[PDB]
């Protein structure tokens, strides 16, 4: 007899059409409505990468492909996937409700983000485990990080391998790596988070089972708060290390994002671009994990180690 369990798996959410963008940028915003001008900017960026829906599709892809591949993959547990979203529905309390009324008993959740922070990972963890205590009758284990999980390692090895071997040889001798994950302000560091720490471990721990010696660390997607974010920003880092050393092909390696949405097909493939088409350097960004099989095997792994079973 199979052990049922709901497997409550957690991301920032993305409009789901045009005429969602007002009320989700509402919600990140604090309650403060874009202007018109915002507004219209906001379109023009999601129809230049492509457009919202494929975008709003790929946590859903996400958390059916775990689900399904955690259910083949050993015998003891049946796990019922739950999505739960920061800023648009269904929110994070809305999953803890359903997998109440649904009559889970016991969970595990993962945020789909590698990096343990104070600001996005602790708490979506916290609303989850609040919810449960009001609704009472269920409990929720949770994973706090898993960027050194050596299979989310390895795809990030191997895309790089790729990139380099596929360039020409004095690219090939001429680049630079830049490893980011999202900025926050400076001040988690007054609580010893260690987000920053871990995103230069994943520098390390990639750039060295891809052999590539000369990497940095960056940050990206910062806000106009007045505090101090945490950089370089990967904009000016690449615009510094290309008038010190003169590299002539840029490797973006943003390994805190785990799905296409704007913060990636635009922040990266648009204004990293920008500067690398300025200075006349090559621009590559290797494919996010979205919900490929190799990315979905490293994420049941983590779940499976969280609770003892591997
Ligand atoms: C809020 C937001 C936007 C606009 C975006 O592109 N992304 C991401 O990639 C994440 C993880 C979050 C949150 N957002
Ligand atoms: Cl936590
Ligand atoms: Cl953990
Ligand atoms: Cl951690
Ligand atoms: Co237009
Ligand atoms: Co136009
Ligand atoms: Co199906
Ligand atoms: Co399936
Ligand atoms: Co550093
Ligand atoms: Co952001
Ligand atoms: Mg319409
Ligand atoms: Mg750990
Ligand atoms: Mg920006």
């Amino acid at each position: 007899s199979r052990k049922k369990m709901g497997l409550l798996v957690m991301a920032c959410g993305t409009p789901y059409k045009e005429e969602d963008i007002e009320r989700y940028y509402t919600h990140i915003r604090r309650g403060r409505k874009p202007e018109p001008e915002m507004l219209q900017d906001l379109k023009d960026r999601y129809e230049a990468i492509g457009g919202i829906s494929p975008l709003a599709q790929i946590t859903e892809q996400q958390a059916h492909n775990l689900e399904q591949h955690l259910n083949e993959i050993q015998d003891e547990i049946t796990f019922k996937a739950y999505i739960g979203l920061k800023h648009i529905e269904p929110f994070i309390e809305d999953a803890v409700a359903e997998m109440h009324k649904d009559g889970i008993t016991e969970a595990v959740s993962i945020v789909l983000a590698p990096h343990f922070s104070t600001f996005s990972v602790q708490s979506y963890n916290k609303r989850a485990k609040e919810e449960a205590e009001k609704l009472g009758g269920l409990t929720i284990t949770s994973v706090e990080s898993w960027y050194d999980e050596p299979k989310f390692v390895t795809y990030w090895v191997d895309r790089v391998k790729e990139t380099y071997a596929s360039m020409p040889e004095d690219e090939r001798e001429n680049a630079m790596l830049i490893v980011s994950a999202h900025s926050l302000p400076e001040k988690i560091k007054e609580f010893g988070d260690p987000y920053p720490d871990q995103l230069h471990e994943s520098a390390k721990l990639i750039a060295e089972g891809a052999g590539v010696s000369e990497y940095a660390v960056g940050w990206q997607s910062e806000g106009n708060t007045p505090d101090p974010w945490l950089g370089p920003d990967v904009q000016d880092l690449t615009r510094d290390l290309f008038e010190q050393k003169g590299y002539q092909a840029f490797v973006y390696v943003p390994v805190g994002f785990v799905a296409d949405h704007l913060e990636v097909l635009y922040d990266n493939d648009y204004e990293c671009k920008v500067v690398t088409d300025d200075i006349g350097a090559s621009y590559y960004r290797p494919e996010m994990p979205n919900a490929k099989p190799e990315f979905i095997d490293a994420l049941a792994t983590v779940v499976l180690k969280k609770l003892g079973r591997v």
